[PDB]
């Protein structure tokens, strides 16, 4: 595991965690992957397109924490394997607030560099 | 191969590499340590240990770039492993200015992350 990957992760989503909901609309959901053994790479896709719904309905500019967690998720290399692979769609994830999204997010993450 | 880590350290290099022999003694001199199989690990060492030579011959006390790359050489897991390893002598390298040093150590980091 990458260490000074996994460190700056944790930085960046600390950081970025603590100002967020104040400065989203509290109406603002989005929808929250899990971590399923056999969606990862689905998971993945969908925390990315949800990052951008995040952009434009949120004050979040110009966010360092923001664009290292984005450009972060786009060009690291996951494993995304299992025995059985399959695809998953954004929308069948709950929708949650901001708070737990990154959270959810951050697991995500972790989870990716334990494997 | 972590592309975050590696992309921290390409810049951390590049912003270093192009601003140093200006921030340096123009006679300052270091142990530049190669990319022999069985040396790695020497070779990491003694990476390091004139990094700490070069940080009080120059500046780079501070330095964000300086910090990233010390603290991640110390702290990031590498595999420095071989079939015959060996105990490699850092006054046996060669010395040279500045910034080859760290060209070397761009080289030293980029052959450890594609192993």
């Amino acid at each position: 595991r990458s260490i000074i990957a996994q460190d700056m992760f944790k930085t960046a989503f600390k950081g970025f965690k603590d100002g967020i909901s104040a400065k989203c609309p509290k109406d603002t959901r989005l929808y929250s992957p899990d971590i399923q053994e056999d969606c990862l790479s689905s998971a993945l896709k969908c925390t990315i397109a949800e990052l951008k719904v995040l952009e434009v309905e949120c004050n979040v500019t110009e966010n360092d924490d923001f664009m290292m967690i984005y450009e972060g998720l786009n060009k690291e290399k996951w494993n995304t394997s299992s025995s059985s692979p399959r695809n998953c769609t954004c929308e069948l994830y709950n929708q949650t607030h901001v708070k737990e999204f990154v959270e959810n997010m951050e697991r995500l993450v972790q989870l990716l560099y334990t494997r």
